[PDB]
């Protein structure tokens, strides 16, 4: 606002990383492990390169641009960071390799080892994550599990930025007039006008918690796309998990407040599962929850969020 954004943008010829294998296939494009390696600086960086399939319009290819652009600018420990880009004709951006995949993914193999204290953490992670973007005035849209990725079990990253939107300061609401969307994450409003806030944002949060609570179960699981509006305007909504406590329910469920207004607010979701985090048994039950806490795994290529700093 105030501050110049001294956010770096480093570029990257092709060559100064390499491909290992794909992690994600999409229309989109593809996502690839690999390492990165500076020239000189002896390192090897794993890191994972999003390769996108070229772009049909420059409309397309500027908001290509425009994703770096947030993602580069953007820093806090709980928000993905470009590491660089390279723009080939078919761009690629290079990121952090998340060793562990989306939390999506983690938390139905591990469902035996989770733990209260870990998931209340991961809670609290993602909500700040989410929250230092509306200090950028920005709108994730996309917020799920899926969308968030494990550095390392204790530490997680939200992720996708591919429809992420910036703010004008006159403005409280983004409008969009198209694409494909992931319904049973979207706020009424938005799945109604396309009108995206912070607070549909919120929704989304919810819709995350329950994920990761039901340790990776399906948001209206069997009930197609279509309807999810209407049972939303009926006033059904995803069931308490059977972890979980009212407490922590009913956080989802102010999520899930028809009213944008009504629901929680990331600083205040910070505070209250900062809350409960201290004394995680109490809010979420867990059965023995006392019992509870590439081309080679190393080569010389220790590296990545230590590499940039002291
Ligand atoms: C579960 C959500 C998901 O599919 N996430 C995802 C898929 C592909 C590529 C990326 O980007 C990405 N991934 C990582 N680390 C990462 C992500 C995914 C995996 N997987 C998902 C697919 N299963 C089959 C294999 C493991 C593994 C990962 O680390 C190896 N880090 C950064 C980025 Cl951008 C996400």
């Amino acid at each position: 606002g105030e501050a110049p954004n001294q956010a770096l943008l480093r570029i990257l010829k092709e060559t100064e990383f390499k491909k290992i294998k794909v992690l994600g296939s999409g229309a989109f494009g593809t996502v690839y492990k690999g390492l990165w390696i500076p020239e000189g600086e002896k390192v090897k960086i794993p890191v994972a390169i999003k390769e996108l399939r070229e772009a049909t319009s420059p409309k397309a290819n500027k908001e290509i641009l425009d994703e770096a652009y947030v993602m580069a600018s953007v820093d806090n420990p709980h928000v993905c960071r470009l590491l660089g880009i390279c723009l080939t004709s078919t761009v690629q951006l290079i990121m952090q390799l998340m060793p562990f995949g989306c939390l999506l993914d983690y938390v139905r193999e591990h469902k035996d080892n989770i733990g209260s204290q870990y998931l209340l953490n991961w809670c609290v992670q993602i909500a700040k994550g989410m929250n230092y973007l509306e200090d950028r005035r920005l709108v994730h849209r996309d917020l799920a599990a899926r969308n968030v990725l494990v550095k390392t079990p204790q530490h997680v990253k939200i992720t996708d930025f591919g429809l992420a939107k910036l703010l004008g300061a006159e403005e409280k609401e983004y409008h969009a007039e198209g694409g494909k969307v992931p319904i049973k994450w979207m706020a009424l409003e938005s799945i109604l006008h396309r009108i995206y806030t912070h607070q549909s944002d919120v929704w989304s949060y919810g819709v995350t918690v329950w994920e990761l609570m039901t340790f990776g179960s399906k948001p209206y699981d069997g009930i197609p796309a279509s309807e999810i509006s209407s049972i939303l305007e009926k006033g059904e909504r995803l069931p308490q998990p059977p972890i979980c406590t009212i407490d922590v329910y009913m956080i989802m469920v102010k999520c899930w407040m028809i009213d944008a207004d009504s629901r929680p607010k990331f600083r205040e979701l910070i505070i209250e599962f900062s809350k409960m985090a201290r004394d995680p048994q109490r809010y979420l039950v867990i059965q023995g929850d006392e019992r509870m806490h590439e081309e080679d795994m190393d080569d010389v290529v220790d590296a990545d969020e230590y590499l940039i700093p002291q």
